[PDB]
């Protein structure tokens, strides 16, 4: 069976961090810590009294003159993980359900015959970033791939969720056709937001707490807000139209021609900054030039547009059309168009009634991979 690597998707592993701060936002939040902690995922740091604490120091601080962003003075965020899997198995190191993300998966590998960090490998990265401030990220994965290449004997099948796969396209876009031939043997794509997702609307203007419900919306936008990776998934022009309205307002329209006059509206001008330093990132054509088995959700209500009353809004009205509750069913349409420009097959397989998350820990997913693994 040839070597795994799995990529995960926004929230998706665990982050760290060291604290020494000039200054706090108030007395209970600790100042200076002697070694690293788990910022992502552990409940404590969330609840009411502290998450203010957490904010400021998982907040990014967007730098308009850099054109980049970097962490709030005295702190310091790292990826545990690299190689390993623990890390997005289970995203609280607790190991409490709430957090159990690849952890079904990765037992199911096991099961067939793989051993952890060494066939099977995650692939973290700081999901706050888009792929353009995570270079040092893919020159790590290019390296683990031709090590796995060497060590297990054959090409590597790569396993995204969610943003992993716009990860994982921006690197296979980004190597040569040959590199791909000799060390890629499959591309599993699982919820790929292609395009974009019509909720990054909702999410910017007035938070979204649906993941973590102990945090309060407006509470957790700020991060939300301050993550690169957010701006970069609103919709593309690629998949959607440029006339398609994903805000109605009662005096003013946003379409994806219109995010300038959005982020100023919301009062979040950076925003506006990072889109622009991200939407080229993805080539909106290119194919990823590999075997791609594209995975995806249908006949779960998504959020396809909103109405809201002002900015802001406590409730916004919601639209719905077909997808996998956070992707629209219009991402996969994106697959079907690399058909035509690729020599490597692209398989299509729809999942109906397959939620975005739980699509990772069901059976009929797993018993997809199987197939494509172990070839019965
Ligand atoms: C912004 O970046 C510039 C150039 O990289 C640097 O001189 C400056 O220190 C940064 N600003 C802040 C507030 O750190
Ligand atoms: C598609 O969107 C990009 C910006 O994301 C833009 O540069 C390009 O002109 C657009 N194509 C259209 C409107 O046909
Ligand atoms: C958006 O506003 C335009 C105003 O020219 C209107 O015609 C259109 O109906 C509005 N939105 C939608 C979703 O139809
Ligand atoms: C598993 O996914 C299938 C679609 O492939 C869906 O029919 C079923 O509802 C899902 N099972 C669970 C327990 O969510």
């Amino acid at each position: 069976h040839p070597p795994v690597v799995l990529v995960p998707g926004d929230l998706g592993n665990q982050l760290e961090a060291k604290l020494d701060k000039p200054t706090v936002v108030h007395y209970l939040c600790s100042k200076k810590t002697e070694s690293y902690f788990t910022i992502w995922l552990n409940l404590e740091l969330l609840l009411p009294v502290i998450i203010d604490c957490w904010i400021d120091n998982i907040r990014l601080v967007y730098n308009k003159t850099s054109r980049a962003t970097q962490f709030p003075d005295g702190v310091d965020v790292r990826v545990p993980g690299f190689g390993k899997t623990f890390s997005l198995e289970f995203l609280d190191p607790s190991k409490s359900s709430v957090g159990s993300y690849f952890h079904t998966m990765v037992e199911s590998l096991v099961g067939w015959g793989y051993t952890r960090g060494e066939d099977v490998r995650g692939a973290p990265y700081d999901w706050r970033r888009a792929p353009n401030e995570n270079g040092p990220y893919f020159l790590a994965l290019r390296e683990m791939i031709e090590e796995m290449y060497q060590l297990y004997g054959g090409p590597v099948v790569l396993v995204a969720h969610s943003m992993g796969n716009m990860y994982t396209l921006y690197f296979l876009q980004r190597q040569p056709q040959a590199w791909k031939d000799k060390y890629i043997r499959a591309f599993v794509s699982l919820g790929a937001p292609w395009g974009g997702v019509a909720k990054t609307l909702r999410v910017l203007a007035s938070g979204d707490n649906n993941r973590i419900p102990v945090i309060g919306p407006l509470k957790i936008r700020e991060q939300q807000r301050s993550a690169v990776s957010t701006s970069w998934l609103l919709p593309y022009n690629y998949t959607w139209s440029p006339e398609k309205v994903f805000v109605q307002t009662p005096t003013i329209n946003y379409t994806l021609r219109d995010y300038r006059k959005f982020f100023q509206d919301i009062g979040f001008e950076d925003g506006w900054l990072m889109r622009q330093d991200t939407e080229g990132l993805v080539e909106a054509t290119m194919p990823p030039g590999v075997q791609l088995h594209c995975l995806y959700g249908t006949g779960v209500p998504t959020p396809d547009s909103f109405y809201y009353e002002s900015f802001p809004d406590r409730d916004p009205k919601i639209c719905f059309g077909d997808g996998d509750g956070t992707v629209n069913l219009k991402s996969a349409l994106q697959c079907q168009a690399w058909q035509s420009r690729q020599e490597h097959q692209v398989l299509l397989q729809e999942l109906p009634g397959s939620e975005h998350i739980e699509m990772l820990a069901n059976a009929t997913t797993l018993a997809y991979l199987k197939r494509v693994l172990l070839g019965p």
